[PDB]
C-alpha cells in the first residue's frame, strides 16, 4: 500500500531518518567509519565513553599526572576510534576538550537510537516504509494549517523573539506540526496543575529528532561529565527563538532546522543570574530561570489554553548584573515537559 500521510509529514520522516546525515555527522566528528561504522554504534560503548570522560574531568580538576590523563585519553579513543589523518590525537586534558567530546557523545547517542529504530521492527512489505518509520516514532504528527489562528500565533512568536545579537541569519517557518508523543499526556498530567506553565523553545540537531520524538526530551545520563552545564543536568529552554535555533547547529550547506515548542510546568522558579553547576532545587522551587539582560515584553504575553506564550518583542529586563544575554529555563524532571509543536525552519544566512 501507499502512504496516506500528508507530504510535509512524509518529508519530516525522511529528514529525521536520513542515514547519509548520520554518516556526515560522524565524518564531521572525525570518527573512523572503517573501525566504527554506523551499524557498530552501541548504547554500552557510548555509556562507557561517558564514564571515561567523567574520569578525565575528575583527573583534570584533581590535578592528576599527564601519564594518567594520557591513559584515559587513549582509552577514550580506543572506545570511539577517530581518524585524524595529518594530526596527532588531541589530548583530553582540559575542560574544553571534554565538553567537545561530551557534545559528540550526546549526538552519537541519538544517532544510535535513530539507526537502531530504522534497522529494527518487522521487515514486511504490506505497509509503505515511510508509514513503518512514522510508527517507530510512537508520536501522532499533524500539519498545522498555515491560515489557522494557531499558525499566526506561532509565526508571531518566531518573528518577535529573534535576538538582535543573533544577526547571522533570518528565520522562515516552512511547516508547523502538532505533535503528541505516546504516553506523554499521562506523564505530564500531575504537573498540569502546577502554576506558571509556559510555551518555550527547544532547539537540537536534526539527527537527534528520531530520539527526541521516540523517547522525549531527556536529561544527560549520570555517567556523563557534570561540566558544561551552567545550571546542572536538566532540560534547557529559551523564550527567544534564536537562542534555541542556535542549538540546531544549521549551516549554509544544510539551512533547514527543527525546533520544538514545549509546554513546560515551571511552577515556582529559582531565579539565578550566574552559573550554579548544581541540579538540586530549594524546597518549593520547581525550575530554574537564568535571568537575561533582554526579555520578551511582558505586556505582549498571551495565555493560550492556560499556557503563557511570551511572544513579545525583546526589551531590556532591568538586570545588568547577569552573565546571560537572554533568559533560559531548566527543569530537572522529564515529566515537567509536554511537547506541543515541531517547526521546520529555513535559516536564511546573511
Ligand atoms: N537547546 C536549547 O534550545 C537551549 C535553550 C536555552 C539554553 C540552553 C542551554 N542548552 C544546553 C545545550 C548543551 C549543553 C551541554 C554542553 C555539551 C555537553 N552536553 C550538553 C548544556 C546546555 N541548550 C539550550
Amino acid at each position: 500500500m501507499k502512504s496516506k500521510l500528508p507530504k510535509p509529514v512524509q518529508d519530516l520522516i525522511k529528514m529525521i531518518f536520513d542515514v547519509e546525515s548520520m554518516k556526515k555527522a560522524m565524518v564531521e566528528y572525525e570518527i573512523d567509519l572503517q573501525k566504527m561504522p554506523l551499524g557498530k554504534l552501541s548504547k554500552r560503548q557510548i555509556q562507557a565513553a561517558y564514564s571515561i570522560l567523567s574520569e578525565v574531568q575528575q583527573a583534570v580538576s584533581q590535578g592528576s599526572s599527564d601519564s594518567q590523563i594520557l591513559d584515559l585519553s587513549n582509552r577514550f579513543y580506543t572506545l570511539i576510534p577517530h581518524d585524524f589523518g595529518m594530526k596527532k590525537p588531541p589530548l583530553l586534558n582540559n575542560a574544553d576538550s571534554v565538553q567537545a567530546k561530551a557534545e559528540m557523545l550526546d549526538n552519537l547517542l541519538d544517532i544510535e537510537v535513530a539507526y537502531s529504530l530504522l534497522r529494527g521492527g518487522s521487515d514486511d512489505s504490506s505497509k509503505d516504509p515511510i508509514d513503518v518509520n512514522y510508527e517507530k516514532l510512537k508520536t501522532d504528527i499533524k500539519v498545522v494549517d498555515r491560515d489557522s489562528e494557531e499558525a499566526e500565533i506561532i509565526r508571531k512568536y518566531v518573528k518577535n523573539t529573534h535576538a538582535t545579537t543573533h544577526n547571522a541569519y533570518d528565520l522562515e517557518v516552512i511547516d508547523i506540526f502538532k505533535i503528541e508523543r505516546e504516553g506523554e499526556c499521562q506523564r505530564y498530567k500531575p504537573f498540569k496543575q502546577l502554576h506558571n506553565r509556559r510555551l518555550l523553545w527547544h532547539g537540537s540537531r536534526t539527527t537527534n529528532f528520531a530520539g527526541i520524538l521516540s523517547q522525549g526530551l531527556r536529561i544527560a545520563p549520570p555517567e556523563a561529565p557534570v561540566t558544561g552545564y551552567m545550571f546542572g543536568k536538566g532540560i534547557y529552554f529559551a523564550d527567544m527563538v534564536s537562542k534555541s535555533a542556535n542549538y540546531c547547529h544549521t549551516s549554509q550547506g544544510d539551512p533547514i532546522g527543527l525546533i520544538l515548542l514545549g509546554e513546560v510546568a515551571l511552577g515556582n522558579m529559582y531565579e539565578l543570574k550566574h552559573a550554579s553547576h548544581i541540579s538540586k532545587l530549594p524546597k518549593g522551587k520547581h525550575s530554574v530561570k537564568g535571568l537575561g539582560k533582554t526579555t520578551p515584553d511582558p505586556s505582549a504575553n498571551i495565555s493560550l489554553d492556560g499556557v503563557d506564550v511570551p511572544l513579545g518583542t525583546g526589551i531590556s529586563s532591568g538586570v545588568n548584573d547577569t552573565s546571560l544575554l537572554y533568559n533560559e529555563y531548566i527543569v530537572y524532571d522529564i515529566a515537567q515537559v509536554n511537547l506541543k509543536y515541531l517547526l521546520k525552519l529555513k535559516f536564511n544566512f546573511k
